[PDB]
């Protein structure tokens, strides 16, 4: 996250770190007792390595009582996703057992009503992604509050030039922004999961190039089918 602040520890008990060989790779969101939602392309370069999900964390490195690193039984990228597109950019990870729940580990309710938010709606995005142009990596979870940017503006030739389908949404990116390593993490509005940070490399913090997030409501049937 560019331009953000250190999150209150454990105040987002849904927040997950998706890891490859014990290193943070992507954000994710606990959406059911045994399932974490993330971004499709998070595991693009993984097959030779161990995929795990860290729940209950604030610091990536320090011991905390609620921190637990779960193994993954199965990874389910969206079957329509393709490398080098932004569409269908969702991933479901089934943990090796149900997560132990408590004040610091809890699933987030997620949006099933497929309608847009009001422009300007203030949403929260959190992550352990880079925090500056030099690529500095935070030990602890960061966050930013971002207004939603209307799709028409987001689609103009100067911005994302027609690439924002009805299945995607945008948030402003003026200095405050998601960036590398925040892929897969949650965009939360009104205490409900609305979006998932996209995987595609994209420039960070340029107001002219808004953040892109996959709308979870647009994929409710897929999520339900996999979860079941
Ligand atoms: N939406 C948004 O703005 N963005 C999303 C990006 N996608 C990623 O980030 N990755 C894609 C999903 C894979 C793995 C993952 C990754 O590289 N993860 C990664 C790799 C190396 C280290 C790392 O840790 C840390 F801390 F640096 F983030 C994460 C991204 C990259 C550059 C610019 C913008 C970016």
């Amino acid at each position: 996250i560019l331009g953000g602040r250190e999150a209150e520890a454990h105040a987002r008990p849904y927040m997950a770190s998706v890891q490859l060989n014990g290193a943070h790779l992507c954000g994710g969101v606990l959406v059911a007792e045994q399932w974490v939602l993330s971004a499709a392309h998070c595991l693009e370069d993984a097959a030779d390595g161990k995929v795990q999900v860290l729940l209950g964390a604030h610091s990536l490195s320090q011991p905390e009582p609620s921190k637990r690193l779960y193994d993954v039984l199965r990874a389910v990228p969206h079957p329509d996703s393709q490398p080098d597109t932004i569409d269908h950019d969702l991933l479901l990870l089934q943990l090796s057992e149900k997560a132990t729940l408590g004040p610091a580990v809890r699933p987030l309710p997620w949006q099933r009503v497929d309608r847009d938010v009001a422009p300007g709606t203030l949403c929260d995005v959190a992550g352990w992604g880079i925090v500056n142009h030099a690529g500095r990596r935070p030990d602890s979870l960061q966050h930013v509050l971002l207004p939603v940017l209307d799709r028409a503006t987001c689609n103009r030739r100067t911005h994302h030039d027609g690439a924002i389908t009805e299945r995607l949404m945008c948030a402003e990116s003026n200095r405050r922004d998601s960036c590398k390593g925040d892929s897969g993490g949650p965009l939360v509005c009104g205490g409900v999961l609305e979006g998932v940070v996209t995987s595609g490399s994209r420039v960070c913090g340029n107001r002219k190039k808004p953040g892109i997030y996959t709308r979870v409501a647009s994929y409710a049937a897929w999520i339900d089918s996999v979860l079941a």
